[PDB]
């Protein structure tokens, strides 16, 4: 287990008005790895050094997460996924990168979906794990998947922030459920690993900032998708799907042709929602091979 | 120390033909009147209306199985937490008290219990009243869009983590339940802090958190069917319906569904009341029940 401090840390101010934290190492074509919720850059820790043999690996914290800036926590409008998508192109800008390989899942599955249609000329190839497409809502908020999406509505309440942040123990109890339930195997993280997550989420504004994503993009009056996002894209895309993902299940894969005309699909039977945590060997091999 | 303390009632615990030990308080002289709580709650949610009602009724206020000081059936066996069981418990309690027929009042989970009781045990009801009723119709709306913004908690309770988090301390327990007491109420703050501490005292008892959540696992999981073909019966029992317009979880726009199941009822929408009519507007409860049950 390679700890957060055993990485090379950076912080820069982007044109989008927000300060973004990221780690970086390796040499080669740029490779941007984007986390979701629950998460922050460190969820990719198992795969950074191996990929750094072939890529300039760049792993930022999304705004509202990790050590990146939390916009005014009372301003839900700064937590749209469109903002976080613009943050990624502005990061490449600030680093003098013309185009990059892009990888995302969970919330970052939407960012990548948006990114390669709005910033097509900034992406070489892309990969998405357990992708989420504009037609996801009808299922996600439907019967019986409401059994799984309840947390998105929990996070609209002020009491959710108050309860989850009431102590380290309450924080660990809450987040431990999603890491395991959304995973193929019964226990995803070692206790020490989970403790590093609690360290992260007990940072000022991180519980609140993460829930604002749900208030900004998954409320009953939220409209996070754009007309642009309905475009079929012919970008070469690598799709991996964890058959164990209970919240974004692999059966939704029959919807990919609605939006992608040139993709590979691999359903991993013994993986769930966190491919880079549970099956890092696979993430490493397929990205190295797909990205030349 | 500003409301009738829970110690200041006449308590009794009784084993029933159904196999559970039921706890209840009782006082008053008159025709019998059974008052049934829901979630979050226990017998003491009716405490503001018991003594005023006890001047004309024989008030009987039990803890539902899984709640309060009533027995928790095996917590790993959700089959013992269906609303059919809790309805039978009410008849079993009348039996054990020598009561042939009673006035009956229910809301929330007890709104369902009453719906079933007045159809299966019509022989045992004089008249009934339901606050913010819940009909067999309910699921399509409760789990529909956008009400999933309000029913998330029913699915939260399916998880093991919900029990682990909410029982983690008095603080967590109080933060959690405070949300529902207030959010489901017309006014911003339903309970005084001292009243809330009594609620926390109750839910920090062994199995009261787990047991309450089991009602959601037995009756409101996606594989549940708590309703029966009988419950589709249209009943002509005279039913008093009071509806809090500020109720966010069982909203009063649902009143158009009542004729589907009731042919002899009164309806009054209370503008400045929410999900807990007997807590937020105790006077209306007292005045309406005493008027209807004469
Ligand atoms: C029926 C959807 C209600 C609101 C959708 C929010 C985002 C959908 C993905
Ligand atoms: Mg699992």
């Amino acid at each position: 287990v390679r700890r957060p401090e055993e990485f090379s840390h950076n912080e820069i101010q982007l044109s989008t008005g927000v300060k973004i934290h990221y780690v970086r190492e390796g040499s080669g074509p740029p490779l941007l790895l984007l986390h979701g919720w629950p998460g922050f850059w460190w969820e990719w820790s198992k795969v950074v050094a191996p990929l750094a043999e072939h890529f300039d690996v760049i792993v930022p914290d999304l705004r509202g997460f990790g050590d990146s800036e939390k916009p005014d926590l009372g301003d839900i409008s700064q937590y749209t996924l469109d903002h976080a998508t613009d943050d990624q192109a502005a990061l490449l800008d600030e680093l003098g990168i013309d185009e990059a390989y892009v990888v995302g899942h969970d919330y970052a599955a939407i960012i990548v979906h948006k990114f390669i249609r709005k910033f097509r000329n900034r992406v070489i190839k892309a990969a998405i794990f357990d992708p989420i497409t504009p037609d996801f809502g009808e299922f996600y908020f439907g019967i019986p998947h409401v059994s799984e999406s309840w947390y998105s509505q929990f996070h609209q309440t002020d009491m959710s922030v108050e309860l989850v942040s009431s102590s380290r123990t309450a924080c660990k109890i809450y987040f431990t459920h999603f890491m395991n339930h959304w995973s193929y195997r019964d226990e995803l993280l070692t206790d020490d690993e989970m403790e590093i997550y609690v360290d992260n989420f007990m940072k000022a504004g991180n519980i609140h900032g993460g829930f604002n994503y749900y208030r900004a993009n998954l409320s009953m009056t939220s409209a996070p998708w754009n007309e642009l996002d309905d475009e079929v894209t012919d970008l070469p895309v690598t799709i991996l799907w964890g058959q164990g993902d209970t919240v974004v299940p692999s059966l939704l894969a029959d919807r990919l042709p609605k939006y992608y005309s040139n993709y590979t699909l691999e359903i991993v039977e013994d993986a769930g929602h966190f491919m880079m945590v549970e099956k890092p060997d696979i993430v490493i091999e397929r990205l190295t091979a797909a990205f030349k």
